[PDB]
């Protein structure tokens, strides 16, 4: 239910080893963790999830911006790139998290699909 | 030393009435509540704080988006945009926190000045 | 060698039946049609061209973003989207001219690779 | 009436010396010189036109984005960045065009006041 694609803006690239963490809010309002991996070498991170597992409520994913702009030996403005929303029920439902980076700005996109 | 400005790319205007919190990470790894305020007509938001109380540290700004779009009809995706970084760690710099809202997607970009 | 990808940061969707079309600059300097076609369910624009036929020059590829906001009975501001390039032999390549789409705002991305 | 305002996602700074020009359609539908300049320190543009003279019309503003990366030393995708609209058709307006650019990407967002 749940994928992730990141671009490079810098290189026209996608995103290769980008750490990824998704979080789910508890009932104590604090963030657990949920599933994490790497982007792989098409920018993509996918078998996060499952639809049994991935039920309503507020997610968070994290991009390890920093880690990998400094891997390419470029200085970067933020610590991480953090995405946040709330999963909803409404039908059938495939949540695609497009980020395009680059070293002082980013950009996020939800691509929501039946 | 940090103003954040944010513009509606569906109404090709200024986003007024965004209402803005930025923390701090203390020393214990929580995020401290910092300053807050809200958009003016213009899209911008100015003295949240000053060059004295603006010290190094790892800071979060927090625009509530999603009460934004609501407040326009608009059932949008996100819980927030959540830009977090570091600030000032070479001496006292300028900050301009941009964000470019659309109801499934924004960009944020930061304009540092010396 | 070349494909096309556009998304609505309205709808969170693939960008559907946006029609796109795509000129080479001719030695005369004006802009001679190429190839052309609409964005199919996934937002996606496959087979404009060959490797035989796309050769080295600049391209101009044109999405008609009015024309799609106009059948969403959205007001936009653009007449429509350009993307001007090279097309650069340095070994093996393959171009994605990626489109995010709002009334009042646009980004476009190259995504190059072999 | 007509300013334009470029952001250098790269370096988190405005894009210095970045030449525009400006066309309008002629009756004949040629791209007719309208105006042209260069931004300024703080990656602004103003003085183009005047209110008698921003007739109605369709305007298209070049970024020469390329020329501005290949100074950096940066070999961009882009050869330009344009922005095609409609201007004053229901009365006179005031137009921002922003522009944010990353060698192989770039975003443009139209800020309309009346
Ligand atoms: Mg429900
Ligand atoms: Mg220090
Ligand atoms: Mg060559
Ligand atoms: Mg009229």
């Amino acid at each position: 239910p749940l994928m992730v694609k990141v671009l490079d803006a810098v290189r026209g690239s996608p995103a290769i080893n980008v750490a990824v963490h998704v979080f789910r809010k508890a009932a104590d309002d604090t963030w657990e963790p949920f599933a994490s991996g790497k982007t792989s070498e098409s920018g993509e991170l996918h078998g996060l999830t499952t639809e049994e597992e991935f039920v309503e409520g507020i997610y968070k994913v994290e991009l390890d911006t920093k880690s990998y702009w400094k891997a390419l030996g470029i200085s970067p403005f933020h610590e991480h790139a953090e995405v946040v929303f709330t999963a909803n029920d409404s039908g059938p439902r495939r949540y695609t998290i497009a980020a395009l980076l680059s070293p002082y700005s980013y950009s996020t996109t939800a691509v929501v699909t039946n």
